[PDB]
């Protein structure tokens, strides 16, 4: 059955799903959608929430911009990750052991509930960096301290998290986001300090997999795509 | 292997996992924690995030207030729901079909990402009710139109969502929450109107299951428990 993923280079959510699909060895189509600046009129037929990513599954082979009513319409990046794991069980995108599977789901929830919001607020609103650094420390503390991925072996939990952590470093080095220069230097100093060695190793470990290389536009390209986001008003910074 | 769930009557998050455990037919212990008013000094050993629910799994049989370092410590309610589904496959707490499983996962993400924060903000900050009503209408649109549960058959997705929806109605009737009188009126009228027939049926159907009845203190008892929650300042309301 066919898979079509509606994507955008500047969407870390869509990135999650690309990574999973790579790890699964899936056959799939990707189709870019200019969701923030010029959504196509047909897009609400694949996702009525008007968000990227969106996925169609099965139905007749059709051009992405002519979706078919017969395909299943699948929304929400984390639901997609679990769906891909269900579709491709021999790819072992989750552990088999219940407790280790629980570590992956807990890690995804920790990221979604306590970290992701802080990234948004700091980068889009320029709120203080310290609560984000705290949340990143908490997340780092859920990793196996001696090495490995969230649940040991690689799982969809690492697909869920690497798109945001991998963007953090080059966006900081490029100055992109609404936070102050002061909070910028503070975040760059923290993320380079020994406080955060474990998370740097994790980013290295996730980035080294072909699933990241093959779904990453390059750091400089990703910075460029991110400047096309209006909520990231380039040249704007909030202070205290 | 033993299951201990650390609970509180006023935690809709813990309520989720009680429902799932009931639907699994599991043997388990529950243990209340006065998490907001007087957390026991040992509680960070079962959950370093200091939130309810917490779960221990396995290790030796010990009193809940003397947790053992050998038990698995499982945090985050949705991770616990998937864990229980994983532990008790014969209970069919998720569909076997992958598209149907994705409906369950999508429904949980729609709730967590667009509805839950509106409930929290309206009840605890008195933010405007209209965005909550719009998010509820969106969630109601994901239900199978003719009846049944989020993924057709009952699944953990309905354990995830019913604690919150089931609380909304008696909380409105008791005037519980920091929203204005006007928005209280608006919400009470909206949730009684034909616009939300479908979600009323959903609420009734979820509530009719023994998993709800056996984990619910009763409408007034839950109202009373909610009033013990600090951030529900009795006598405070916000107006815009
Ligand atoms: N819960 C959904 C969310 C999807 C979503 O919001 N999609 C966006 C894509 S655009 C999000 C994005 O461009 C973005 C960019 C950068 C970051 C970020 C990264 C690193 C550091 C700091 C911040 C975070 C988000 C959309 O379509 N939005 C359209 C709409 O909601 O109308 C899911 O899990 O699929
Ligand atoms: N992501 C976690 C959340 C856990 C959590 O925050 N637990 C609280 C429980 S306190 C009750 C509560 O959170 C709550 C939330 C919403 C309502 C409500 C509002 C409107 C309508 C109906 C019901 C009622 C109660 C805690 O321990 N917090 C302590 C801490 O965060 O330090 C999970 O999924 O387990
Ligand atoms: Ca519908």
């Amino acid at each position: 059955k066919q898979i079509t993923l509606y994507t955008a280079t500047f969407s870390p959510y869509a990135h999650r799903v690309r990574i999973a699909l790579e790890e699964a060895g899936a056959e799939y189509t990707t189709y870019d959608v200019d969701i923030l600046r010029n959504m196509p009129d047909w897009f609400p037929l694949v996702n009525p929430l008007k968000k990227i990513p969106a996925m169609t599954f099965g139905g007749p082979e059709v051009p992405p911009d002519q979706p078919s009513p017969e395909s299943a319409k699948i929304a929400e990046s984390l639901a997609m990750l679990e769906f891909i794991a269900d579709l491709f069980p021999d790819a072992k995108l989750l552990p088999t052991d219940p407790v280790l599977r629980a570590r992956a789901r807990t890690f995804m929830a920790l990221y979604e509930n306590y970290v992701n919001g802080q990234f948004r607020d700091v980068w889009f609103l320029g709120t203080p960096a310290d609560p984000l650094l705290q949340a990143l420390e908490m997340l780092q503390g859920a990793l196996p301290p001696d090495g490995g991925f969230a649940a040991g072996e690689w799982s969809i939990a690492d697909a869920a998290v690497i798109p945001f952590l991998a963007r953090m470093f080059p966006y900081l080095e490029a100055g992109l986001g609404l936070y102050s220069k002061e909070d910028g230097v503070k975040m760059r100093k923290a993320m380079a300090s020994e406080r955060f060695a474990r998370i740097r190793q994790y980013v290295r470990d996730c980035r080294a997999r072909p699933s990241f290389a093959n779904t990453w536009a390059g750091d400089a390209e990703q910075v460029e795509a991110a400047k096309t986001v209006p909520m990231l008003r380039v040249g704007e910074h909030h202070h205290h």
